[PDB]
């Protein structure tokens, strides 16, 4: 594993953070590569991809994803001014993380329709510290672990129905956990 933090890997950002629980494990490969490693986890997030992001983005993943619990794959990112925290779910183990929050519309792109929600988060940690701030979710109807993600279709969506984004931070392809176990092995580019 490597040390949770933020930098750069064979031309990729990544991002690797957990809430010391302990029970994961995040490496960097070659080019866009990087695996996840967790047994019995608390609650991490880690990938590679951009810093930052930009909102006409093809995104491209492929390998496998193969949590045994609470976990999502999906490209990942967050936005300032308005702050909001942004996920394209392309997969997820035992929590669809839509669950009980508001549907905000559908989109459909990349081979399936996806269902579009919004959440709050309420005093939590943030990119610029705790903050109070929405969630902007598109929950991919027919699961999958490679593919295309082009995120002008979503976050066009997202502003027709009236989420706005602000100015891009980093933008990634991460794997979730939440008190799970599993692995992961995601080429991104």
């Amino acid at each position: 594993t490597i040390q949770p933090g933020t930098g750069y890997n064979n031309g990729y950002f990544y991002s690797y953070w957990n809430d010391g629980h302990g029970g994961v494990t995040y490496t960097n490969g070659p080019g866009g590569q990087f695996s996840v490693n967790w047994s019995n986890s608390g609650n991490f997030v880690g990938g590679k991809g951009w810093q930052p992001g930009t909102k006409n983005k093809v995104i491209n993943f492929s390998g496998s994803y193969n949590p045994n619990g609470n976990s999502y794959l999906s490209v990942f990112g967050w936005s300032r001014n308005p702050l909001i925290e942004y996920y394209i779910v392309e997969n997820f183990g035992t929590y669809n993380p839509s669950t009980g929050a508001t549907k905000l519309g559908e989109v459909t792109s990349d081979g399936s329709v996806y269902d579009i929600y919004r959440t709050q988060r309420v005093n939590q940690p943030s990119i610029i510290g705790t903050a109070t701030f929405y969630q902007y979710w598109s929950v991919r109807r027919n699961h999958r672990s490679s593919g295309s993600v082009n995120t002008a279709n979503h976050f066009n969506a997202w502003a027709q129905q009236g989420l706005t984004l602000g100015t891009m931070d980093y933008q990634i392809v991460a794997v979730e956990g939440y008190f799970s176990s599993g692995s992961a092995s995601i080429t991104v580019s």
